[PDB]
């Protein structure tokens, strides 16, 4: 791996720390980063970094550097994963980038579901439920990140909550942008046809999930007659405490026509119009 002066950071300024979450983003351990920052070299950074596995083949290591690739050419969002930096010379490729100690937003909901034969929470540490605003916001952020994805002209191909992380901060922030059926557009699952579009097209199951505080989608729908129900028409139902707009919103993302899908410019301003009208007593 060639130096790039740019992201590098010594390896001796990473202490390296646990294992997160449960290998959906490869190899990622927590660590924290001495001088991430030159301006301050005396502070520590919590960080992600990820690396290969150990019988890892010479395809996982141009998928890696690929990844942290793309990841330098796209710029930063707060509402994506951002890198952060990586260590490519005098050890294995680590590319640091930041962390979310809050988990996969699918996680994240279902941690705050109501205390419920109909909806459980499965977390043994669950966490207060989620406000009727929050919920909203929590959709707003990831259209922002979905936003500026697609302006880089990134299609992100697996849109779904559980590649969105939680900060600790409550950010929502878009993974897994850099290099599953039920959250693909028809067009994509027939034909192989990933566009901007299609990935509004998973945006509107996200919705789903936020707005069932985690559900699966297409609950007991057999994968195989899947495509072949979206053919004829099938959508998901509204979720039980959903607005008729939000609903109706999933439901324009889910336009057979690729064509008459919003955008994500569209979205997050609808969003954003949403958000502001949202009762925060509720
Ligand atoms: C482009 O995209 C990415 C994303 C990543 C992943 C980076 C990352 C991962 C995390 N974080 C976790 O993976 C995580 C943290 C806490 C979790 N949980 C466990 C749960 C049971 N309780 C909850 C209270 C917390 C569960 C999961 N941050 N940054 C790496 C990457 O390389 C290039 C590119």
């Amino acid at each position: 791996l060639p130096e790039d002066p740019r992201w590098e950071l010594p390896r001796d300024r990473l202490v390296l720390g646990k294992p997160l979450g449960e290998g959906a983003f490869g190899q990622v351990v927590l660590a924290e980063a001495i001088g991430l920052d030159k301006d301050k070299p005396n502070r520590v950074t919590k960080v992600a970094v990820k690396m290969l596995k150990s019988d890892a083949t010479e395809k996982d290591l141009s998928d890696l550097i690929s990844e942290m690739e793309m990841m330098k050419m796209i710029g930063k969002h707060k509402n994506i994963i951002n890198l952060l930096g990586a260590c490519t010379q005098d050890g294995p490729l680590y590319v640091i980038v930041e962390y979310a100690s809050k988990g996969n937003l699918r996680e994240y909901l279902q941690a705050r579901r109501p205390p419920l034969e109909y909806s459980y929470n499965p977390s043994h540490n669950p966490e207060e439920q989620l406000s009727s605003k929050d919920l909203v916001s929590c959709a707003y952020q990831v259209a922002r990140g979905m936003e500026y994805l697609a302006s880089k002209k990134c299609i992100h191909r697996d849109l779904a909550a559980r590649n969105v992380l939680v900060t600790e901060d409550n950010v929502m922030k878009i993974a897994d942008f850099g290099l599953p059926v039920k959250w693909m557009a028809p067009e994509a699952l027939f034909d192989r046809i990933y566009t901007h579009q299609s990935d509004v097209w998973s945006f509107g199951v996200l919705l789903w999930e936020i707005f069932t505080l985690g559900g699966s989608p297409y609950p007991g729908v057999p994968v195989e007659e899947l495509f072949k129900l979206l053919k004829e028409g099938h959508r998901m139902d509204k979720p039980s405490n959903c607005t008729n707009e939000l609903y109706m919103m999933m439901r324009d993302c889910w336009h057979a026509v690729p064509s008459q899908r919003p955008t994500f410019k569209q979205l997050v301003e609808d969003l954003d119009r949403i958000v502001a009208l949202t009762s925060n007593q509720e």
